[PDB]
């Protein structure tokens, strides 16, 4: 059982490098229009306080230098959408997929195509944490790079990346432009709300375990919601609702372990530790995978 | 730190399906030749002691189904290489990327692209280990997908799935057929051998912190590399190699700390552990990234 991240051919067809001035980072190209970070037009300086509006009223088209491999792409239009740029370009992209832009959800999976000039460096999955971070693995010039679900080869993209707080955690933006979480595109300091723990994905994770032979974290015991989510607040985990617990359905199912049964296995970890045990080789409780996650691996 | 896979584009471009009666998995199109596991050929009942000599010389041409999607390849050559068939087919794929065959040692990591029915899945980074299995993710009808390393626009294939051992581990073979271990295209009771820690991947991790300013962990001592493969070996790590002390090389410069240092500082973690503390936030001593993939996901 691996952290998988989908195939990511569909979206690397689609990257692009945007240089404003001697600001550069990534785009997506779509049809006829490049989205990027609105922050390629500022410079340096710029970026420790801008004035969006007032900085892109100053910009012409000619000042955004668009290149797909090594061949330029003449913008003849743009806007701003929120956070985000919208460059229109002269030529179509012929490798745009069958896409939609999707808001995400805190908990939510979705796999990262991390790219530098353009050109994709690495592909890893991330989840949606509940304070609107995500853990990412994101160096100088990743900005740009999206995060993306792929269903029967549409491309959802949920996510591009903005900025890096000082936690080395990730903040970034949904394809029209608003970030996730409180943040915003100024370099100044920012922190993050105190962040907590995916309770239905630890769960979907337990279930993992058992469908793949390791079931010494289960007991003869067994708690009702309200009992189970009061301990779980205690842990900073998030609330488990009953649309969760009817979400893990199959896996309960596919594993005859009811869900309430799995919650009191996760009671008395969270009571206990895990005593130098490992499961799925973790020593520690794994909350980035959602149950489709769990079944479609 | 983590696991980071290659983009896997330019190995989408040439997954595409093999089917023999009723038997389908994943084939490799490259040029015009199509590479997947010879137990294509074989029944079910076969699979329990196939003699693949003889059950090629009963196929011709006309009994390999090559699809890329619903779209048929004409097959018009086909020959055996050990444990995989090369299907030479009447149509060159234009989406060949530049390419080479290499044969990987334990220890070293490459991505997976996972496929069914010759359509991507999922792609996700293994380390073959020191007794060649790979701890990979694969369900019925995975065998033919392929695992690869990429350098400047070059796709380097090492892997082609055959089989999941019976402790859910996988092996498999070259893009030349050889397997990698002691195992055989048979469904018949086989088993892993008892595994060893990756100890250059580990020397790996230990620098990988130290980069990150996480070095409570170095030590005042130093040792020979003989001393330390033998004390290392009642641990279950793996000995190291003078390739391993090369590779170490770069991530040695830049920290300033000497391979044999490093090794000390290992080897006084083994005898008195971690004392609860953590490096890079674990208490366990990560043994699947490489030298290459510390380099790779710094830069
Ligand atoms: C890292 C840092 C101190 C610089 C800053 N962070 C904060 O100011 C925070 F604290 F508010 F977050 C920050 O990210 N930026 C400063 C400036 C842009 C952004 C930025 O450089 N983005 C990079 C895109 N190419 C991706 C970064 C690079 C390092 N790793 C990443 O992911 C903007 C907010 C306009
Ligand atoms: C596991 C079975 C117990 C099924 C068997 N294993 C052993 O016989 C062993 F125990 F010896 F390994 C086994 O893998 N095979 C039996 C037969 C081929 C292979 C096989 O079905 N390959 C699949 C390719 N589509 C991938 C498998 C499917 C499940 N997960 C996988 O990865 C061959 C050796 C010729």
């Amino acid at each position: 059982f691996r952290k998988m991240a989908f195939p990511s051919g569909k979206v690397e067809g689609c990257m692009v490098q945007v240089t404003c001035g001697t600001t550069t980072l990534n785009g997506l190209w779509l049809d006829d229009v490049v989205y990027c970070p609105r922050h390629v037009i500022c410079t340096s300086e710029d970026m420790l306080n801008p004035n969006y509006e007032d900085l892109l009223i100053r910009k012409s088209n000619h000042n955004f230098l668009v290149q797909a491999g090594n061949v330029q792409l003449r913008v003849i239009g743009h806007s701003m959408q929120n956070c985000v740029l919208k460059l229109k370009v002269d030529t179509a992209n012929p490798k745009t997929p069958k896409y939609k832009f999707v808001r995400i959800q805190p908990g939510q999976t979705f796999s990262v195509l991390a790219c530098y000039n353009g050109s994709p460096s690495g592909v890893y999955q991330c989840a949606m944490r509940p304070n609107f971070t995500i853990k990412g693995s994101f160096l100088n010039g990743s900005c740009g790079s999206v995060g993306f679900n792929i269903d029967y080869d549409c491309v959802s993209f949920c996510y591009m990346h903005h900025m890096e707080l000082p936690t080395g955690v990730h903040a970034g933006t949904d394809l029209e432009g608003n970030f996730y979480g409180p943040f915003f595109d100024r370099q100044t300091a920012q922190a993050a709300g105190t962040d907590t723990t995916i309770t239905v994905n630890v769960l979907a994770w337990l279930y993992a375990a058992v469908i793949n032979g390791d079931r010494w974290f289960l007991n003869r015991f067994t708690t009702t919601l309200n009992d189970f989510n009061l301990v779980a607040m205690k842990y900073n985990y998030e609330p488990l609702t009953q649309d969760h617990v009817d979400i893990l359905g199959p896996l309960s199912a596919q594993t005859g372990i009811a869900v309430l049964d799995m919650c009191a296995s996760l009671k008395e970890l969270l009571q206990n530790g895990m005593n130098g045990r490992t499961i799925l080789g973790s020593a520690l409780l794994e909350d980035e995978f959602t149950p489709f996650d769990v079944v479609r691996q």
